[PDB]
């Protein structure tokens, strides 16, 4: 079921990253803009552009008759997603297949599995995948979380079920913060999404978060690309990611990719996903949660496989069958850095025009930009400057590797995160794997 | 070998290629030392060095073919190596020993050997001592006109004429029937005095439609020499090449291993130690002749890099320590790479556009290599080197390489100067590229 042409339902990085793709298959790569947004360089590369909107960026983007206009106007009969925006819109999924246009991406069933967070949970443990001890589902309220924090012995995280990003979270120490902190996370939640419902689980100490790239197809068959550490987080916002994670000793990885590959054979899983684990000083291994879409990350993946996901991720919506696992040799180690028009000791925007932009390059070194010299960043909306990413034969390499390239970042006009990375290179807590979640909370 | 040990490294050359060493040299941890004429205060690299030396007058190349500026340069800076790349000195055989001299090491191979293979028609001569395949032709050089008239039709026309000395393509004349042979000796011993201060001519037959292959080698002070597989070069303009690939689909398996044994085979007879590369023509038949070596890095190795996953550069520098290259064995090749020259030239006539670049917009993503100097603002002597930068992408076979190719291409924006981007992009289209039915001598008769 050929597909001939495929609108990029995205902007920014992710939209050119797609564009490169769908181009070298031969397939017509259509794109969306809004009026904020027509100086987009892969719109310089597209068979056809469409502006679907007003520059309330967010919104145009989420404007879902505008996309399927876009798409019907320029006779797309597949949508990409990517990330953020609607790619888990169980509506626009749904939208899409009533116009006979092809979702990239997995079913509303299984996006309705994972949908909810604490459902997500128990859906593992039927599954026979270990979760983190805390609610059996969605917390009745602030009491039952009251009762059930002492069972469970503080700290506690509470956690909104409908929650993204990082919002809806409190940790708790003792039980007299508790009934602030859910009502805190309970009003955060309802304003961020709609829905307030809460869940708790067991707040790990110094947890390392550990990723699993898994791709399923539509005859049942699922692969994984590897596992990715993305620990070094600020707020609980990813900003350095790495594969493979050197903690896992040997065993622990392939326990933790079959793991992976259950759960996904379990709910029925078609497309690309990733499975978020937290593990302990143990290696203990927990669920936290899927995300039923391609992340941010995902190129990371890419060079220590030598796959593209996102050709993948065409060929099984297309009803082609993945590789084998026997072909996906993980080799060497890639590291990514996130470039963000920020200020590199505060993390505040720093938007503006670039006045110059001279990007790295050079052996296994991939800049993912859709920046250049006299592009304005808009920074409020999107700080994303570029994904810096590295892939040498092993971690002190990549680490050198990548500091060279960071080095050879130029860019004038606005502040970016380079020396947050460069000075992140050089830290011996980096460079000694001795590092968590809340590293940089305590830095 | 830890006394061998290099800290330090001076570039003595410029463009990309000065950019591509400093990469390598500052990933290992080593200093890179730069160096720059007047003309080339604003090159992108010289902003990346530990340090820069200016060496002299821009106007004359001469300032980077200068060898008291160039040792005071590395003296000055505290420079244990040199890194020659390729032009300039990479051959010169007097820097070599001045370098030796000064006790600074040069990386690449030894005077010897480098002086063995240095005059082409010699260097024959030793590929036959190796049993190495040559074209039939003189014994040697020619002692002169006459001298080429007899031997011309003992080995049967056509043939070529080609300066001992020469390279670039220079000194170089075919010559189809008799008539026309004692005109073409002179005009190339003379271009061949001009251009080389040496006139030594020498003669072999001349290939019709032939492929040019060629395979890259590393040798190290321990005799061991690994090949990185083959890059075929044939499509050519003027005798330059404009586009690389490897491997060379053209062949079968069992040539292609022959012709890696030939490879190796030579580098051991004459004790060679670095990087080098043998060049073959191959005719109708599948058979090989070797027709030079060089003696140095070539300005193509980053196809090689791309389907072996090999840093020669890192290997270069390895092996002027004292260190054991990797095994054969270890040296997996794998999928397809090609490489398209982007130069500041009229994509029709090939005519040099300088100027200064007001948009440079390079293209990126996955397998994709711009391996470039240039940047939005820099301005381009093409009248003095053309070179913008080298496309290079890989794949996991010829034709998905091939349309990684032109999407790259397509993205590559560049304004205020032409550039062959145009050439390139419609060779990527060309049905004959496609099926791999062209030579040497294709361009000219299109
Ligand atoms: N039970 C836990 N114990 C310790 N740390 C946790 C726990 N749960 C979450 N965290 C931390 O919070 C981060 C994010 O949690 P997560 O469940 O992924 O929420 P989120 O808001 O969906 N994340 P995202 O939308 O992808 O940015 C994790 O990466 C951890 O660093
Ligand atoms: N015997 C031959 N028969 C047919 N073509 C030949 C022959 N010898 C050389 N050529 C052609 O001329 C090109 C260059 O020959 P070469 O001997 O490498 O001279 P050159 O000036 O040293 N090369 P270079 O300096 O590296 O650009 C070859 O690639 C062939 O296209
Ligand atoms: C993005 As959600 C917490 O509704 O699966
Ligand atoms: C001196 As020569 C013909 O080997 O470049
Ligand atoms: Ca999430
Ligand atoms: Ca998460
Ligand atoms: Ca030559
Ligand atoms: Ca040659």
């Amino acid at each position: 079921m050929e597909i001939k042409s495929i609108l990029i339902a995205n902007r920014g990085e992710i939209a050119l990253r797609a564009l490169r793709t769908i181009k070298e298959m031969g397939k017509k790569a259509i794109c969306v803009y809004s009026e904020a947004d027509k100086d987009a360089l892969y719109l310089k590369y597209a068979d056809a552009s469409i502006c679907i909107g007003k520059a309330r960026s967010s919104e145009s983007y989420l404007n879902i008759p505008a996309i399927i206009a876009a798409a019907e106007i320029a006779e797309a009969d597949a949508i990409f997603p990517g990330y953020g925006f609607l790619s888990e819109n169980q509506n626009f999924v749904e939208i899409c297949a009533k116009h006979n246009i092809k979702f990239i991406g997995p079913s509303v069933e299984a996006m309705n599995l994972m949908s909810d967070k604490s459902k997500a949970k128990q859906v593992m443990q039927r599954a026979g995948v270990p979760v983190i001890p805390g609610s059996d589902g969605a917390l009745a309220g602030a009491e039952a979380a009251k009762k059930l924090a002492k069972e469970i012995g503080y700290p506690v995280i509470l956690k909104a079920a409908a929650g993204g990003g990082g919002r809806g979270m409190r940790v708790v120490e003792n039980e007299k913060d508790l009934e602030k902190a859910y009502w805190s996370a309970e009003s955060e939640a309802m304003t961020a999404f709609g829905d307030g419902t809460m869940y708790m689980e067991k707040y790990i100490q110094n947890p390392r978060h550990i990723e699993v790239q898994v791709i399923g197809d539509s005859f049942g068959n699922v692969i994984h690309v590897g596992e990715r550490d993305c620990s070094m987080q600020r707020r609980h916002q990813k900003l350095i990611e790495e594969s493979p994670a050197i903690l896992l000793d040997e065993k622990t990885r392939t326990r933790l990719h079959e793991t992976a590959i259950k759960a996904a054979k379990a709910i029925g899983y078609e497309g690309a996903g990733t499975f978020e684990f937290l593990v302990d000083k143990n290696l203990d291994f927990y669920f936290i949660e899927m995300n039923t879409r391609l992340q941010v990350e995902h190129c990371v993946s890419e060079m220590v496989s030598g796959i593209d996901i996102i050709e993948q991720m065409i060929k099984v919506a297309e009803g082609y069958a993945l590789p084998s696992q026997e072909s996906i040799k993980l080799n060497g180690h890639s590291i990514e850095c996130r470039i963000t028009a920020e200020d590199s000791k505060t993390f505040l925007p720093s938007p503006g025009k670039i006045t110059k932009y001279i990007p790295p390059a050079g052996r296994n070194v991939r800049m993912e930009s859709h920046c250049y010299q006299d592009y304005s960043v808009p920074a409020y909306y999107d700080s994303m400057i570029g994904k810096l990413v590295v892939w040498a034969e092993d971690r002190n390499k990549a680490i050198a590797k990548m500091k060279v390239a960071l080095d050879e970042l130029l860019i004038s006009g606005i502040k970016t995160t380079k020396d947050f990375h460069l000075s992140m290179m050089e830290n011996p807590d980096f460079i000694n794997n001795n590092y968590d979640t809340n590293y940089l909370a305590r830095h």
